[PDB]
């Protein structure tokens, strides 16, 4: 359990007592995590209060990984707007980035220098965003190379699911965004197939590196993870 | 009995999937009237033959729903260079009704000239244009921090907070949402805020470039949603 505690003073909220004391029923003695943003840490129920009071056991550094795979396969995109992509895509957590040759993608390939260039990007966007893991960045495949999924989302203007209604936290998450011109319908079908759901993403017509980035913090820093 | 059908191009016949939903779940009959959309474009139909696939002519054109609803009003920090832009950009194709931009304690710059304003209202048109909207978000002269008024709704990510946007959001209010600088709001900031009506919300365990942030709490509150 995490509970939220302004400085770790050693006693606890009285919104944070009653929420593990009575709704999770906390004893003492019991260990817990103490939080608020600045530290975290491993911590002990003193006294059952209320407030609820408790000692700090082992400070830690705060693990920043969502806890799944979250691979987001990519169509090649025009202009430098892939590199963008991937270095928002690393702050939202993504463990694998796959890029895509597809009907309309305009680039049908990537050279050995681009790519390199793109995990020089994940590399550092990693570090400035508080990761130990670096997102590995992967040489592009056809379409119709992506894998059979257990779970995959692709934004679709025919959806009407929200992301927030098909999730499931604990599976692994595979993501599919087309390029500007978007995936073809016989491509959507091929994704569906391969076990991706369609999900909406609104109202509006987005640039691709938008769907991507919004799809990816609907999963991850939208989850809180 | 109202429904609307995917129909790449509105071009009178209907894709299998869409047609068994509306033939074999709906049950609809020839005469029947039904809505046809393909995010581009959208109008009223009518069903023709059922096919399969099923058929139908189009009775009339309709302009597709691209409002999030409600008002939706950015209040961003100054951030340095063209990240405001792209924050802007970013903004109008989530729906953003209204921006300003604001002084805060640790915001790089604490002014903005007259050739920035009309550069962001310029990307404001163009942003509003290619997400086919005809509402332009309205950008405004910054403002203290301070200024910001009372709001119905408003959601700041913080980094100590716990709730989901998704577990305090109200769809039916008008929307307040609240981004700091590259520095983040400050401890008596964030209260500023809160005391405004500004609820805490996460946006996960890394740190998040202001622009991004900015992204992940709007698609959250529109996009997300389905709005």
């Amino acid at each position: 359990h995490r509970a939220f505690s302004p400085g770790l003073t050693g006693v606890l909220p009285l919104r944070e007592t009653r929420h593990l004391v009575e709704v999770l029923r906390a004893r003492v003695g019991d260990r817990f995590t103490v939080f608020d943003g600045e530290r975290e840490a491993l911590a002990e129920v003193v006294d059952l209060g209320p407030p609820l009071r408790y000692r700090v056991l082992e400070e830690r550094r705060p693990e920043r990984e969502v806890g799944v795979e979250v691979v987001l396969y990519v169509a090649l995109l025009k202009g430098d707007k892939l590199a963008e992509v991937v270095r928002a895509a690393t702050e939202l957590g993504a463990t694998r980035i796959q890029p895509l040759v597809t009907r309309h993608s305009v680039p049908k390939e990537m050279g050995e220098g681009k790519l390199r260039r793109l995990r020089a990007v994940a590399l550092e966007a990693a570090k400035q965003s508080g990761r130990v893991v670096v997102p590995e960045v992967l040489p592009p495949i056809p379409l119709k190379a992506v894998p059979q999924v257990a779970q995959g989302l692709v934004a679709h203007v025919g959806a009407t699911a929200r992301v927030r209604e098909v999730l499931d936290p604990e599976k692994p998450l595979a993501l599919a965004v087309g390029p500007e011109g978007g995936f073809a319908e016989e491509e959507v079908a091929l994704l569906e197939a391969r076990g991706f759901t369609p999900v909406s993403l609104g109202r509006r017509i987005l640039r691709a590196e938008t769907a991507a980035l919004a799809l990816l913090a609907l999963c991850t820093a939208g989850e809180g993870r």
